[PDB]
């Protein structure tokens, strides 16, 4: 089997990306955020405290014919910007792309933290890292790709996000029509739950390419690059008038800026993220200070290759017996 599902940038910003997924029967479509750093599927709700939903659509598991309380079981998560959710269980039939999964857990939100209520467009996650770091208590739940691998043509999903534009996560199948050149493949640690890889290096603009491994995650679910202190100073020491703005929580730039293309490495391949991927636009609205796409990882305890450098490429999440990162040009 295969599913093939379009992901749709939330925003004039792309700061996040949703895609539909058809959960119950019958089927109830909700646009989940997916998210290849963390590891539950959850949902607002009919179980969600009424003050906390603002315009979501809910999932109701009373009104689907195949939902299945799953006995005891809970949940809850934090995640690293601070927000959180929690709730209850149910099994239900998931559905993305026409692919579907059976007996799925359903993560039902009985809370939400404030970062979630106040946005109306994002109506849960799908994560998409190892089922190592799913928070289901007593009984640890698979993710949708774990529980769907076996049946794929493919071990495989690949994410394909657009730049001001929708794009697409297809699952069991790598379409060589959806980019350029070859895919590089690199290695993969799970030992911290993620797709854990290390670049071989960057470039700022059409400087020198330097050689260094940088350890990071590739997350669909972050929006923006963060990396080391180090790199991110040079590639704004390369934009006049940026600068780290303590009250602002990070690196700001003239909007009258242009800015340099990033390039990470891949082994010995390059992917390169034009300048106008990193202008994440005016701080507060009528600012002449903008926000930058490219931020410190310090005391983040990890470095983060989010959707700013994602959407540059054609990426593979290899789910084989020893899993590996391909990212392709496009
Ligand atoms: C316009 C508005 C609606 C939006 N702003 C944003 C920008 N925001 C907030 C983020 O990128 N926030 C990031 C974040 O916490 N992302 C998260 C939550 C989230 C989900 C959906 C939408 C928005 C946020 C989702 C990310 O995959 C992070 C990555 C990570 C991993 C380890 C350590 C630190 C960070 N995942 C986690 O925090 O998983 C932690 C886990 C805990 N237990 C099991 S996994 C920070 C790391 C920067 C998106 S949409």
């Amino acid at each position: 089997s295969t599913g093939s599902a379009t992901t749709t940038p939330i925003d004039s910003l792309d700061d996040a990306y949703i895609t539909p997924v058809q959960i119950g029967t019958p089927a109830q479509t909700l646009n989940l955020d997916f998210d290849t750093g963390s590891s539950d599927l959850w949902v607002f709700s009919s179980e969600t405290t009424a003050s906390e939903v603002d315009g979501q659509t809910i999932y109701t598991p009373s009104k689907s014919t195949t939902a299945k309380l799953l006995s005891g079981a809970t949940w809850s998560i934090s995640y690293g910007d601070g927000s959180s959710s929690s709730g209850d269980v149910y099994t239900d039939t998931v559905s993305v792309g026409g692919l579907t999964v059976t007996g799925q857990a359903v993560e039902s939100a009985k809370k939400v933290s404030s970062s979630f209520t106040e946005d109306s467009t994002i109506d849960g996650l799908l994560g998409l890292a190892f089922s190592t770091l799913n928070t289901v208590s007593p009984t640890q739940q698979k993710t949708f790709f774990d529980n769907a691998k076996a049946s794929l043509d493919s071990p495989v999903f690949t994410a394909d996000l657009g730049y001001h534009a929708p794009g697409t996560y297809n699952f069991g199948f790598i379409d060589t029509t959806a980019y350029t050149g070859s895919i590089t493949y690199t290695a993969v640690s799970t030992k911290q739950g993620f797709w854990e890889w290390t670049s071989t290096g960057y470039a700022v603009g059409s400087g020198t390419f330097k050689s260094t491994s940088i350890d990071g995650i590739a997350d669909t679910g972050t929006t923006l690059l963060y990396l080391p202190a180090t790199v991110v100073s040079a590639y704004w020491a390369q934009v006049s008038g940026a600068k780290s703005s303590s009250s602002v929580g990070g690196y700001v730039f003239p909007c009258s800026a242009t800015l340099p293309s990033f390039t990470f490495g891949v082994g010995s391949a390059r992917i390169v993220i034009p300048g106008d991927y990193i202008d994440f636009g005016p701080i507060s609205t009528g600012s002449s200070s903008c926000f930058g796409g490219i931020q410190s990882s310090a005391g983040i305890g990890i470095n983060i290759f989010g959707d700013v450098a994602l959407k540059a490429a054609f990426v593979v999440f290899n789910g084989a017996t020893t899993p590996t990162l391909g990212f392709a040009s496009k």
